[PDB]
């Protein structure tokens, strides 16, 4: 059998593509010219997969859809206090307004407009970096994420580089209030080379996943860039992505994304989906048309929305067996808060002490609460509490002849966990111990220690 | 023992109580004169747990913490295209422009201004509905989610009602404009009263749980609200919430939330967790100087933050077992896009056809990833790809000797599934049986079917 997400992917190519409405970015002639008729599109999953259709395997240069990346390399270069010291976070228009730096702040709103990005390469890789090593600095974070050596397309970087202006202009102004250090010739030619980096659809996708994973190469599995920094990127997407329109989109469609004009648009939903989509045409404010149409349909079609939980949630709890005096409780899944909240609730679940617990609400006051608390499997299928359930269960009928001594924790099914998870689930070994329970942690791969 | 979060939800307590700047609510004399000394904090869970600290038992008006539930109430009422017509979906400062309502929308920019909620409560019903049916429709919406019949505080609402001049200046205009029918005196006293609606730090984590879990109730497990209706809610809290400071809360914090006057503060992270946090003083923009700065912590300690992903992904599959010449296929936990979707690399990762796959990507390109592939159990475990590899496994080896002829799911571990989750996991099916493979569900209690 065939994979249907492709089939998918091929399905709203041809229905979307049944018209193109916009125009190719004109203040760029080698753009302008550019032809119009292709449409692809792709999705790389964070386990390792990869679906496309359309023109997917078609390069075009990144632009704007870099600055995420270089805002994150400048992030692990130079640490979060220096970059913020330069770029900041609130949402706008590309429409540059000077009041934006007088501000005690002295700093573009944030890294997803071009004052911003300005600045972000100016921090690239050191205060005594030359002019090249922050080039293919850009060049080197990009070209990792999408797992093989990008190039710069120089055709267009000096197409642009001769009507440059507009970026000299930001550049100028933000060395007078001090957030460019060197020549804004200089500045302004690394961000156009940057910007000229040539990506295919699958390239972002791929690129898109390692930020939707919190930083993890899916094709790999190696740590590409540290969870807390391409959380702050994922962030700046999702809210300046869009400039003033982020609101509605958020709402409308709720994937965190950035297009270039030159037909890209790049997404990363957190947990879920790397996108890439291509499509020339632009609409009235700049993005490709058709590749936020799709982005769109994407979200409606799967619910695939920044607000649509899917949470690990009991789950992490594969199963809890009171075989008999001592109880087998297996774990599995990415564990983090989600599923090390859940652990606590089973360990806690069991009778090893006094049970004098906190309802934390009046039986009285809720019958409907209480009511509804009588069916434990029944509350925990319709909320999604996985076999967390399992731990009243064993603690009941069965503790009624018998008290728990020893409690295994399985941690075999496991993937992987957090520090979060890590020091929740040790604190609450450390409490089973204390009730004078023995533990024993069956953990074949070394997983639970910081 | 102890479950561990109630005791860090105290010791946070403690920890920022130790001091409380910032002023009460000067603008309405009952307010000012509430008492400074108080600060508590409550989570709800998805699955129905609550844990508090502090003075989370104390009930206080919710002021604006009730803007996002009236504005629920008012799509159910309603729908999206009548409600959309009058309130907007862009962020903004509450400090109120003309200028926003000369759009050819002619319509406040959103839910979570007073401008906004003035419109919502005028939609409340019905065009025909009267004064008090709209005021328990919105007291009825916040009742029905707390879990108890809730009441006005009548006492601030004569306060207040004796000094609204603002929201009355903000009623006449939105008149003018059309977006408001009835009189300008009359949707100020109902929004008025609307935030005179009494709650605990509890009763908004569990209000913000319902929103959180897509509109289940955690405490019995029946639908409040649709999903799709919850998810527009939640988006406007992110995107508007914070007004103008939004973008810089999204990623300092990450969390779903509106502060109100009287120092509540709701919170709703998907998938996660409903939060209330109470705390009088307001700093300097407004909100509760605790209460966000208790956001804040919960935040950076647990990583409960929009951006760090807590999916389910592979996990959907528990296991995969060739045992001969059938295999059998179990899943669990929510199912949803992200569980479908690995399903159907579980089923299609099984050869029952020509195996003539479309990698995705080119070994010769790309070295890394065919090694990294080489290892599939190494590669599942770093990204979290749960028991789906197992698939590739029964294909593997086993079917060196004898074909696959029967696939039994068994649904038995799966808590529910949208849809979405329906639909594809079907369509898998149906290509199954088209590789002439017999396929049979197992589902104990009915749940596939749409
Ligand atoms: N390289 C362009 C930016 C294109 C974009 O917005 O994607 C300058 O200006
Ligand atoms: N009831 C107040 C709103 C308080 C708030 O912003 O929470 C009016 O104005």
């Amino acid at each position: 059998m065939r994979h249907p997400i492709p089939d998918y992917l091929a399905s709203l190519v041809t229905e979307l593509g049944a018209v193109n409405p916009g125009e190719t970015a004109q203040y760029i002639p080698v753009l302008a010219e550019a032809d119009p008729d292709r449409f692809g599109i792709a999705l790389a999953t964070p386990t390792g997969r990869l679906h496309c259709a359309g023109d997917a395997d078609v390069e075009f240069t990144i632009q704007s859809a870099s600055k995420p990346f270089t805002y994150a390399a400048a992030l692990v270069d130079r640490g979060f206090a220096a970059v913020d010291r330069q770029v900041g976070l609130n949402p706008s228009g590309e429409a540059f307004n000077e009041l934006s730096l007088e501000a005690e702040s002295h700093r573009p709103d944030n890294a997803m407009i071009n004052a911003g990005a300005l600045a972000v390469h100016q921090l690239l890789v050191g205060p005594e970096a030359s002019r090249k090593e922050r080039l293919d600095r850009a060049v080197e974070i990009m070209s990792l994420l999408a797992g093989r050596r990008l190039s710069v397309d120089w055709e267009t970087y000096e197409s642009e580089m001769a009507v440059s202006d507009r970026n000299l202009s930001l550049a100028h102004m933000l060395r007078s209030y001090g957030v460019l250090q060197d020549s804004a010739e200089e500045i302004v030619a690394g961000y156009v080379a940057q910007c000229a980096v040539l990506v295919t659809v699958k390239d972002l996708a791929v690129m898109g996943a390692c930020l939707a994973t919190g930083g993890i190469h899916p094709m790999t599995g190696e740590r590409m860039l540290p969870s807390i920094v391409a959380r702050r990127v994922v962030s700046v997407m999702t809210s300046s992505g869009m400039y003033d329109a982020a609101g509605q989109w958020l709402a409308d469609v709720g994937i965190p994304a950035k297009s270039g004009v030159a037909g890209g648009v790049l997404g990363a939903l957190p947990g879920r989906v790397g996108i890439g989509v291509f499509s020339p045409r632009l609409d009235e404010v700049g993005n490709s048309a058709r590749g936020v149409l799709a982005c769109r349909r994407l979200s409606e079609d799967f619910r695939l929305h920044l607000m649509d939980g899917d949470s690990l949630g009991g789950t992490a709890v594969r199963f809890v067996e009171r075989e008999g005096d001592r109880v087998f409780l297996h774990l599995q899944g990415v564990i983090r808060f989600g599923g090390a909240e859940a652990v606590l609730d089973a360990l806690t679940d069991l009778r090893t002490g006094a049970e004098k617990p906190g309802t934390g609400w009046d039986a009285a006051v809720y019958p409907r609460w209480q009511e509804a608390a009588a069916d434990r499997a029944a509350l925990s299928a319709a909320t999604g509490g996985g076999a967390v359930h399992e731990a009243a269960a064993a603690a009941a009928r069965d503790e009624n002849d018998g008290p728990i001594r020893t409690v295994v924790l399985n941690l075999a099914r496991v993937d992987r966990i957090d520090d979060v998870g890590r020091r929740l689930i040790a604190e609450g070994v450390r409490r089973l111990q204390a009730d004078g329970v023995r533990v024993e942690v069956e953990d074949p791969e070394r997983i639970l220690p910081l």
